[PDB]
């Protein structure tokens, strides 16, 4: 049955919320909304709820808001957010307009851990083990991340880690000397190709490297420095990789740049685990067609410690037909509105 609601302003906006839900704070930006931390009175856990802006100002909204509600509602691993809660305060569609969505409170984010300094190799190994369980899991439903950073990294006390953001920035905010540029795959940067998941095992590397040398790996002043900083340590592309360029304008600039042969990892990351040095040798590997995938860096001798075959689980399959789909507004409306009411609770 329908909990009782009450009514509070937060962030210049009133939020409307469950009784169970008490001593509502504002934590700052989420995707697409505001996030407040709470107590959940039903499950005594803290708790991260956001509440959507306009999710339904227009079709690009209304598929978004869809979009977000069905990622969340479908991953259910520990390495990767789930969704504790949805709910809205309308009794009907007729009066649907709010969306609330509701998850863990996690304690910081992998910026907050790194904090200019060097990790150690064992902090390294556990970390970036659990974004691969994650990654495996988020990958095995043919979802892609496509946007992993530290910021969308949060961890908790015990060093447990959850991958938030995945499968959802303009193009200004991908400009100049910025983080959300600093860990993209070349190929998605500079729209060579078609991208698949092995983008994001490229941004895996971008992090590992991070965390062992307490250092951006490559802190692009803009698009082309950081190009160059790429191609600097993984060499300038071959031939096979160039016919893949799909671009006929990206692959003639390519071309253009003085050949570099790849440097010597070792010599990069002085003092560092052969068998990490080993492993970003093959995450950062120019062509993602011959990247090393998640379930394969899981069987990395790295993890040797960590690995267990039986218990790194795979997806069940997601459906998302609905992305080649085009619908009205209220259609997509009412497909989340069936998505919020349908839910249930993880025990
Ligand atoms: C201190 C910080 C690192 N801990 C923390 N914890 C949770 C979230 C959740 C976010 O987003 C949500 C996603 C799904 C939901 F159901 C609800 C959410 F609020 C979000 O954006 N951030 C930054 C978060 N940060």
């Amino acid at each position: 049955e329908r909990p009782t609601f009450y009514r509070q302003e937060l962030n210049k906006t009133i939020w409307e919320v469950p009784e169970r839900y008490q001593n509502l704070s504002p934590v700052g930006s989420g995707a697409y909304g505001s996030v407040c931390a709470a107590f959940d009175t039903k499950t005594g856990l803290r708790v991260a709820v956001k509440k959507l802006s306009r999710p339904f100002q227009s079709i690009i909204h209304a598929k978004r808001t869809y979009r977000e509600l069905r990622l969340l509602k479908h991953m259910k691993h520990e390495n990767v957010i789930g969704l504790l809660d949805v709910f809205t305060p309308a009794r009907s569609l007729e009066e649907f307009n709010d969306v609330y969505l509701v998850t863990h409170l996690m304690g910081a984010d992998l910026n907050n851990i790194v904090k200019c300094q060097k990790l150690t190799d064992d902090h390294v190994q556990f970390l970036i083990y659990q974004i691969l369980r994650g990654l495996k899991y988020i990958h095995s439903a043919d979802i892609i991340h496509r946007d992993l950073k530290p910021s969308n990294l949060a961890v908790n006390e015990d060093c447990e880690l959850k991958i938030l953001d995945f499968g959802l920035h303009t193009d200004d905010e991908m400009t100049g000397y910025v983080a959300t540029r600093w860990y993209r795959a070349p190929e998605i940067m500079l729209n060579w190709m078609h991208y698949n998941q092995t983008v994001d095992i490229w941004s895996v590397g971008c992090i590992m490297a991070e965390l062992l040398t307490g250092r951006t790996l490559f802190p692009g002043t803009d698009h082309i420095d950081q190009l160059k900083l790429i191609l600097r340590l993984v060499g300038t592309p071959g031939a096979e990789l160039l016919k893949k360029i799909s671009s006929e304008s990206a692959r003639n600039y390519i071309q253009s740049l003085t050949q570099m042969p790849k440097m010597n990892f070792a010599n990069v990351f002085i003092g560092a685990n052969p068998l990490a040095v080993d492993l970003l040798e093959k995450m950062l590997v120019l062509d993602s067609d011959k990247r090393i995938t998640a379930a394969q860096a899981l069987a990395h001798a790295y993890f040797a410690q960590y690995h267990d075959p039986d218990d790194e689980p795979v997806a069940d399959p997601y459906d998302q037909s609905f992305e080649s789909r085009d619908l009205l507004i209220d259609e997509w409306k009412s497909l989340t509105y069936d998505e919020v009411i349908s839910f249930v609770p993880p025990p």
